[PDB]
């Protein structure tokens, strides 16, 4: 008897032509989240060009019914709302709460916030018309919190287990800011303000996610010095117990309310600048309790992924991601994401290929502590940095990965891809073959 994960079967969908330009203005690494299944529904959001004719940028949101059955992709245009920044920075973060709201924050480079969000639960009481007069107008203000929300980049949103939904966002700038939490109320629609977690010390913090599991909220970030991407250092790691309030490090030692770039309390591996590791890549708290980092360096001799791992009882390792083919990316190539499925056995690397033009499936197993990475799967033709569903990857065993193409505007599409999971136990019969 042994398990093998399997892809079933691989489908996509060309949502919509990629927006002109030489910068990266969809499928950008820090988006949380772009792509989320809640109930019956997959919903969607990136920008499009508007159709009359090249000066204005909209939000769009996309849903299709994925269960019982896969539906037809629909789509509204929030054309209420054109886009100030359209530069590397500003890309679309989606979030929905358990009273079925529709979270929206985008637009951002050391601005003030912007928000919106649906008039009533449409996720949870679904109408059958799907139109932007769905959503309240853009706000620059959380209802019943307080600022500062400016100057602001870098919204990330995180549903809590009670459908509570976190904010999580820099204030400042490139190599001078601070990180701001505050908490939607599922049962109320008001937020309260958690307040500063992180002070920079003429530097910020770089966050690579939020990922929560039974009651614990975990992440992981470098310190920038500067607006220079080569100005980065540290791996550090902190978790709450109370969504994000109180703060504990690797060894369980409650921090300072406002965490200093300066304690190297936090501090979880010693990475100095100039080593080509990016921010804002990816990180994954398993199913089992266990915390994943994905960065990179050249620190090896060789530029690579680094897979960090804090195995359950607070002890780390580090373990280069180098499966055959794959080539390790510099500090200017597309980021990429780890997920994982329900069992927590099976740990997912979505890895673009900084020459291939193309993005990986990867595969390694708790088994064989995460070293057996195995080519599961490739998505050919993306210039993208991946993003997936973590909900329906958990409660549908299906893979499905937001990707912008390589190639020029207008070949450049946007589109959704399908990786249909089967885990697949084995049984060798022993049989007769005698006369
Ligand atoms: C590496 C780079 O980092 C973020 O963008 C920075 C950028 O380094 C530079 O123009 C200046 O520092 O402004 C940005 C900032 O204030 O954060 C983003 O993650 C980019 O996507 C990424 O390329
Ligand atoms: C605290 O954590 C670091 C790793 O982040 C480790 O090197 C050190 O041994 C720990 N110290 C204590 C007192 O547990």
């Amino acid at each position: 008897e042994a398990e093998f994960l399997t892809v079933k079967s691989t489908k996509q969908w060309t949502i919509g032509t990629d927006v002109q330009g030489s910068e990266r203005l969809n499928g950008v690494s820090y988006q949380e989240d772009a792509l989320i299944t809640y109930g019956d529904y997959q919903y969607v959001t990136f920008y499009e060009t508007a159709p009359a004719g090249y000066l204005n940028h909209f939000v769009k949101v996309g849903r299709r019914r994925v269960s019982p059955s896969v539906g037809d992709w629909e789509f509204l245009t929030l054309d209420d709302y054109t886009q100030k920044t359209m530069d590397g920075h500003n890309m679309i973060s989606m979030g929905i709460s358990g009273d079925g709201k529709i979270h929206l924050s985008f637009d951002h480079f050391d601005v003030p916030i912007n928000y919106r969000i649906s008039k009533n639960g449409i996720a949870k009481d679904v109408p059958s018309k799907w139109t932007s007069d769905l959503f309240d107008p853009v706000v620059h203000e959380l209802v019943g919190s307080q600022g500062p929300y400016s100057p602001l980049t870098y919204p990330r949103f995180e549903p809590l287990g009670n459908g509570d939904l976190l904010l999580e966002f820099r204030i400042g700038q490139s190599g001078s800011g601070d990180s701001y939490i505050h908490r939607y109320s599922a049962s109320t629609g008001k937020w309260q303000a958690y307040g500063m977690y992180i002070q920079g010390d003429d530097n910020n913090a770089y966050i690579n996610g939020l990922d929560y599991l039974d009651g614990k909220l975990y992440t992981s970030w470098t310190v920038r010095e500067t607006p220079n991407a080569d100005t980065n250092h540290g791996v550090y790691f902190a978790y709450s117990n109370d969504d994000g309030k109180t703060w504990f490090n690797t060894n369980d030692t409650k921090l300072t309310k406002p965490i200093s770039t300066s304690d190297d309390s936090t501090l979880i591996w010693d990475i100095p600048q100039n080593s080509r590791m990016v921010n804002q890549e990816g990180q994954l708290i398993d199913t089992k309790g266990r915390f994943h980092i994905l960065m990179r360096d050249l620190l090896s001799g060789e530029h690579q992924y680094q897979h960090y791992l804090r195995k359950a009882d607070g002890t780390w390792t580090k373990n280069a991601i180098n499966p055959a083919g794959l080539n390790g990316p510099d500090l200017y190539d597309p980021r990429g994401k780890l997920a994982g499925d329900a069992s927590g056995e099976y740990l997912f690397g979505i890895l673009p290929d900084p020459v291939k033009q193309s993005t990986g499936i990867y595969v390694a197993t708790a088994s064989k502590d995460f070293k057996d990475w195995k080519s599961l799967a490739e998505i050919p033709n993306t210039s993208t940095e991946p993003l997936f569903d973590k909900t329906r990857l958990h409660e549908s065993g299906i893979l499905s990965v937001f990707v912008r193409q390589a190639g020029g505007f207008p070949d450049r599409k946007l589109q959704v891809w399908d990786f249909e999971l089967d885990l697949l136990e084995q049984k060798l019969i022993s049989e007769e073959d005698l006369n």
